C-alpha cells in the first residue's frame, strides 16, 4: 500500500520542510538550490513545453507552478511567453513576497498547495511540481486535487530527488550545513519504485489520464523512445541544453532524478 509508505515517511518529509520554514536553515537551502539546481530549471521547463507542443499541437494557455519559491520559474515563463496565464503557490510568506516584488503579470498565492482549488478554478494545461514533491505532508492528497484541475489536454510534470541517490547526492555539499540539508532532503524522498506505485494509484481510476515515470535526464524518457525523439526535435529544449561548460559538466555529474508525468487527453 502506497498510502502506508507515504504515511510512514511523513516525519521525514516534515523534517525536510524545516529547511524552508526556519530562518537560518532557509539561508542554507537557498544558497545550495541557487548554486546547484538553477541550471536544471530551464531544462525541466523546456521539457514540459516541448512535450505539450508535440502532444497537443499548440502552446499551453496556462501554467500552474506548485511550490513556486521566489518565482524564478514563472519569471522564465514570462520571458518566453506573454499570453500565458501564470499562477504560483508556495507556503512560504517570504518566498511569495519576493515573487510578488518581481512585478510580473502572474498570480502568487501563499498557502499549502493542498488548498489550491480555493484559488484556481479554470482548468490548467500544465501543472509543474519541480524539486519539491518530497516536502509535502500529504503528497497523494495534493496530486488527487491537482488532477481535478487538469484541462482536457494537459499534464502534471514532477521532477524530484530519488532517495536511492543520497550517496552521490552528497558530493555537491560544500559545508556541514549543506550536508545536513541534503541528508534530510534525500531521506524525505521517494524511490523510483515508490513513485511509480504512487502515479499508478492516482491515475488508474481516472479515465483518459495516464502516467509515465523514468530516471533518464530528459523527462525520464529513454533515449530510444519515440517520446525522446519528439522532445529532442524542439529547438527551445536544444537551446536550454546548450549552456555553459561548467553547467553541462555539473549536469553530467548529477545523480539521476525522478521524472513523472500525469497526462490527460480527453
Ligand atoms: N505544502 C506546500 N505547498 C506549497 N509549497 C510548499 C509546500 N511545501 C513546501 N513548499 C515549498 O517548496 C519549495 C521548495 S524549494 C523551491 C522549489 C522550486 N519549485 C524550484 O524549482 O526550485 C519551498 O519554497 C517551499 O516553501
Ligand atoms: C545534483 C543534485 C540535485 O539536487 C536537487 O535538485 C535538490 C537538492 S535540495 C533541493 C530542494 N529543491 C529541495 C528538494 C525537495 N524534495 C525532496 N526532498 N524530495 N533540490
Amino acid at each position: 500500500e502506497i498510502e502506508t509508505i507515504v504515511r510512514e515517511s511523513e516525519a521525514n518529509r516534515i523534517q525536510a520542510q524545516t529547511w524552508f520554514s526556519h530562518p537560518e536553515k532557509s539561508k542554507v537551502s537557498f544558497r545550495y538550490d541557487e548554486r546547484e539546481t538553477s541550471s536544471i530549471r530551464s531544462i525541466s521547463i523546456e521539457t514540459f513545453l516541448s512535450f505539450y507542443s508535440s502532444k497537443f499541437n499548440r502552446e499551453p494557455y496556462s501554467v500552474l507552478d506548485i511550490g513556486c519559491g521566489q518565482g524564478q520559474v514563472i519569471q522564465y515563463l514570462n520571458s518566453r511567453f506573454q499570453k500565458i496565464e501564470l499562477t504560483g503557490i508556495d507556503s512560504s510568506a517570504q518566498a511569495i513576497s519576493s515573487a510578488k516584488k518581481l512585478g510580473i503579470n502572474a498570480s502568487f498565492i501563499c498557502s499549502n498547495a493542498e488548498n489550491i482549488m480555493q484559488y484556481v478554478s479554470k482548468k490548467q494545461d500544465i501543472i509543474f511540481i519541480h524539486l519539491c514533491f518530497g516536502l509535502f505532508k500529504n503528497p497523494i492528497a495534493i496530486v488527487n486535487t491537482l488532477i481535478h484541475l487538469l484541462s482536457d489536454q494537459s499534464c502534471i510534470y514532477i521532477v524530484d530527488l530519488d532517495r536511492n541517490s543520497l550517496g552521490e547526492g552528497l558530493n555537491t555539499a560544500q559545508s556541514r550545513e549543506e550536508e545536513a540539508y541534503l541528508k534530510d532532503q534525500y531521506r524525505a524522498s521517494l524511490t523510483m519504485e515508490e513513485f511509480k506505485q504512487l502515479l499508478h494509484v492516482v491515475t488508474k481510476e481516472q479515465h483518459g489520464v495516464s502516467f509515465h515515470v523514468g530516471n533518464s535526464f530528459i523527462g525520464g524518457f529513454d533515449e530510444t523512445s519515440s517520446q525522446f525523439f519528439s522532445l529532442m526535435r524542439n529547438r527551445n529544449l536544444q537551446d536550454a541544453l546548450r549552456t555553459s561548460v561548467g553547467e553541462q559538466l555539473k549536469q553530467s555529474q548529477m545523480p539521476a532524478l525522478l521524472h513523472g508525468w500525469i497526462i490527460k487527453n480527453k
